[PDB]
């Protein structure tokens, strides 16, 4: 039952109106007043049980004897019912079990204030249950009960109460597990006394079979993995805003001297062989100026269009030491212009335009165990760039980022020669979570489908962190786990969720398209079939990968995903033969040991 | 239902004191009466059902047809049965549900033979389910059967049983198949009044809306992440026990010669300068007598007040070639030195104490890619070392442990200028993850506000894996999972996760300013706590950086952590509409692309 108690505001059983009715009282009967369910009633008494398992601590603790009995707080009258008001001019209801919060607090919390007391008897109950193994895999077994007895003994806590009262042990294991048995000395009798022994019976897994709720369970899980992978987006073959596509990104190292720009567009670079040369000099946050000289080659991060972006540079155990520059007790710092004029024209400072020296650190150089090796000590140089703070306005205006050794005084510029320090090793963190990079560019929405196997590795491999990519592998991985969860078909196995590509693969080859056409045999697009999609739980990223030989169909894409959810809505209880007898042997094989064991302690600790 | 009936030997339940409560016996009426949970009964009811799915083949293999009525087995009768004998004197029942364990076995075994008989039956139908698209965006659609059965004609596989037994398969398919509907032979009548339907309504969208349960799962994984979180543990300003807090320590690498000792408290050195090289002799357990000289500069593990650690040594490609001395070939060792005197004090030989080789290795090396270049092969040197071992008593006993070439033969120094062979590849594994530092200082507790913004990105890289940062920070992104499945909203834009931020800094703004004071506007506040709360969700482990201007203020953390979690367990069934109508439209387009290839199918295999 459900609602609360409603009372006539007015006139008494000649309610028509709402308004005629009004929320009952206390005082009509001033504290809560509250319908009681059997489903909570149920609970209740499940908990008083729990606490008659844990009975015989308390009677030894000689308090509260009494058990609680929550049914006789439960008070059930005829009034018209509702959760509103309205249910209840249209819902008057007979017998309706009824209390108020404050005595079912006050019942909780005698039953939590016995949880609590009874808390150390349970855990030495546990710890006897542990001493010695007290399960067996598959059967039963059993041994001198006397030799038993000398086991426990000899194991049990010194200063365990049990060793004063091992009789209510001995009824609370014979209440919880059916195989151990203590005989009534008096009459001599044994027998199964457990109430729980026939629950336990039914949820024991079958001499063949596993339970069927370990399936049900497992599916249910598998569905909520797929819901979670979203196949919808997954596979989608219209544009999905990038918030929506998009899932946490994670941080990537580059050594920006190493980078191929033919692979990166992120980045500018002045000409080399130019033979140009130029030192420029820029304000430091206290207002200092800082003197560096800028030659052909130097190379710089474009920072339009990259989203705000935190870099951390280490460059430890690296050399750089030139015929008049020592990194040693040197001072670098990441330098960032902001002009209308291209960084690959400069030939002067003022093409640089604004420029402000923001963070710098002393260098330390040693020598390496390797003789004739110097090393670098660790750094932790580091840039955080937020295009919201330039607040571009003029697209004339171009942002660049630099690595370098930074001096207020222009570098002599025999004693260093280097272009830029981005030679060095980098640890970038993104500044901006709201843009992703889809064909080199960050897009505000993307098409999945069109994304599928549109990736050569190269191109993946110089992807951004922050690259879509990256995303739709990681969901494609949760696809592929969901699908491999659903499915224990073994490679060149066909199953449900296979032989749907085949039948797409058929139909590929009958369809008229372009260039030679070939008829395969069902057999061989099954066997195909089946090793496409072991391919694709192996490897995932192989969906955004050029040349996918089967799954680069974004229809065999969504096919097979929709077939995986398909097959766990129809599943019903399935469950898979070979594990359970592997568990039926390894449970036999189990026991002979553990029956080993018990005929060695037989011997070892002989009935008295 | 459930318990135990509970009567005296000669009556069961008539015993006035607690132990001679007997179970009801046949004789009453040698398996004692088992009473069912009315959710039992429904279950067992529901396995009943179970099997009526494909009956049909268990009537194929003629074993029983007839429903089981186990709810028949299931008998009522009046009596007292008690969990507890007490329960059983407070209340008495009638109509008590009975049954006998064996009875119970019988049954369940041969339900779980009958989902064993029709496995393979079955799966059979689930590949003729997987063989056409099942799966529709808005209730159910359907397709020309005649259609349809050219199509399972055309993939139907030769080893299906359906070709044994084609019309219970069909009974089947419209028994749970919407879209196939069997013409009836006798009224020429296609329709599906099958429950299967109604089973797809259960867990299908309801008639108002989409389906609810999957929300309510995802809220439920959040709710789990709370209870992991404890996040006013996580979140404590104040002392806490170190256990609760301290989690498992990850192993790391480091190269001696790259590492830095003046940054980090951690790290032990001899100070260059000392230049003291003095050659040693000592025997092992074994008894092997090795000679090897300690040499100035040289640095050491500082094993004292570690705890146990096990380290595995790489050296290879460092070139280590003496001028008689062929490094490859050669022996080096792991050396612990045990002494009141400190290494770094040491000056003499007597100084060292109990310096004992742990683990040597004699490795051999060959030409490296760099021309005229030679490379160590890949090695390992390992040793595992624990407290226990040293057994220090005396805190003036430091524990050093050093790399360097170990022979039992004395080795002259002049020849071998290295320090140490520690500039190597080194992995080191903890044993003990008890060592934490804050406020730049070592602590045996940690407080989990003194833990958030304490470690500079250099600070942070000194700070070792076991530092208690980084396990904040797991914690942390748990919490930031919870905080991301509570707001989708975008970037910028004020939302219900960032309600405990706004009024965190509006609290800061009413704060007095020390120094500076200025005013910012609420919904100039609100943009910046929409990039804040970006920013955390971009980086949640930038928590911990010391005096972090993004992150500055602890309490804004503990006060919206207790405020997520409230939002999560006040959470009840909240759900985006537009990213699943998005969908919804992406499957129709798909589910037309469907009816478009079945259609050619038909062109190729037309419904007759």
């Amino acid at each position: 039952p459900g609602g609360v108690p409603w009372i006539a505001i007015g006139d008494e059983t000649s309610v028509t109106s709402p308004g005629a009715l009004r929320r009952m009282t206390s005082k009509d009967i001033d504290e809560p007043l509250v319908v009681v369910t059997e489903h909570a009633i149920a609970n209740f008494t499940k908990a008083e049980m729990a606490l008659e398992f844990n009975r015989e601590f308390l009677d030894k603790l000689r308090v509260l004897s009494v058990s609680p009995k929550y049914s006789d707080l439960l008070t059930y009258v005829d009034c018209y019912v509702g959760v509103s008001a309205r249910q209840a001019l249209n819902n008057f209801q007979k017998q309706v079990p009824v209390i108020t919060p404050t005595r079912q607090t006050m019942y909780v919390d005698s039953i939590q204030a016995a949880l609590k007391a009874l808390e150390k008897w349970e855990i030495d109950l546990r710890v006897a249950q542990t001493l010695l193994p007290t399960n067996v895999p598959i059967g039963e077994v059993s041994c001198p009960m006397q030799s038993v007895v000398k086991l426990l003994d000899d194991q049990l806590p010194d200063d365990s109460l049990i060793r004063r009262y091992p009789k209510e042990a001995a009824v609370a294991l014979a209440k919880r597990n059916g195989g151990i048995q203590w005989m009534d000395v008096s009459e001599g009798t044994v027998m199964n006394e457990a109430v729980n022994a026939v629950a336990a019976s039914a949820l024991a897994p079958s001499a063949s079979a596993p339970p069927l709720e370990e399936k049900s369970k497992l599916t249910e899980q598998a569905m909520d993995l797929v819901t979670a992978a979203e196949p919808e987006i997954i596979a989608s073959l219209v544009p999905v805003p990038a918030p929506v596509f998009a899932i946490p990104p994670k941080p990537a190292d580059y050594n920006v001297r190493t980078l191929k720009i033919d692979e990166a567009t992120w980045l500018r670079m002045i000409p080399k062989t130019m033979g140009t040369l130029f030192q420029i000099q820029v304000t430091d946050n206290t207002g200092t100026n800082w003197h560096f000289n800028l030659r052909g080659g130097t190379r710089v991060v474009n920072l339009d269009q990259i989203a705000p972006m935190r870099f951390v540079l280490d460059l430890g155990g690296k050399s750089y030491k030139e015929t008049s520059w020592d990194p040693n007790g040197k001072k670098v710092g990441f330098i960032v212009f902001q002009s209308k004029i291209p960084f690959e024209l400069w030939t002067a400072a003022s093409q640089i335009g604004q420029a402000t020296v923001v963070n710098y650190v002393q260098l330390y150089a040693e020598d390496s165990s390797f003789t004739a090796q110097s090393i670098i000590a660790t750094t932790s140089l580091a840039y955080n760039y937020e295009p919201e703070q330039l607040n571009k306005t003029d697209p004339e205006m171009n942002y660049y980022l630099l690595a370098t050794f930074i001096d207020s005084a222009a570098i002599t510029p025999t004693n260093m020669t280097q272009p830029d320090v981005w030679d060095a090793l980098l640890t970038m963190s993104p500044l901006s979570a709201g843009e992703v990079t889809v064909k080199g560019a960050v897009v505000s929405e993307v098409v999945p489908a069109e994304l599928i196997g549109s990736y050569t590795p190269e191109s993946l491999n110089a992807s951004l962190p922050n690259d879509a990519a990256r995303c739709m592998i990681d969901r494609a991985s949760k696809i592929a786990e969901a699908i491999k969860i659903d499915d224990d078909a073994g490679p060149d196995e066909y199953s449900p969720n296979s032989v749907p590509i085949q039948g797409q693969l058929a139909i590929s080859q009958l369809e008229t398209g372009y260039g030679v056409r070939i008829f395969n045999p069902k057999g061989i697009l099954s066997k195909i079939a089946s090793r496409a999609m072991q391919a694709f739980i192996g490897d995932p990223s192989t969906i955004i990968t050029q040349a996918a030989p089967v799954l680069s169909d974004k229809n065999n894409w969504i096919a097979l995903a929709q077939g995986v959810k398909t097959s766990l809505r129809t599943k019903s209880l399935s469950a898979g033969v070979k594990t359970a007898v592997s568990k039926l042997s390894s449970s036999e094989s189990i026991q002979n040991w553990t029956q080993g064991f018990l005929d060695k302690v037989s011997t070892h600790f002989p009935a008295p």
